[PDB]
């Protein structure tokens, strides 16, 4: 003769979706249009403007563009500059 007996358990498994998502969101710096994600342009200045401001004047520059670029020219005055032969 003899007897006996017993018991067990269990445990469910753990587990989660560890997900990450993100995007820049640009806009004209001007009016404040929509950029980033497609029409986006770069000033001298370097702020970010819309297709339509995305020119300098469009949005009045400042950065001090006179020595590298230029639109305007004139004549200067008539000198003999002897440094010529
Ligand atoms: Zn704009
Ligand atoms: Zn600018």
């Amino acid at each position: 003769g003899s007897s006996g007996s017993s018991g067990i358990h269990h445990l469910p498994p753990v587990k989660a979706p560890l997900q990450t998502k993100k995007k820049i969101m640009k806009h004209c710096f001007l009016c404040g249009k929509k950029t980033g994600l497609a029409t986006s342009f770069e000033c001298r200045c370097g702020n970010n403007f819309c297709a339509s401001h995305r020119y300098a004047e469009a949005h009045g520059c400042n950065y001090d563009y006179k020595s590298a670029g230029r639109r305007y020219l004139e004549e200067a005055n008539p000198v003999s500059g002897p440094s010529s032969g």
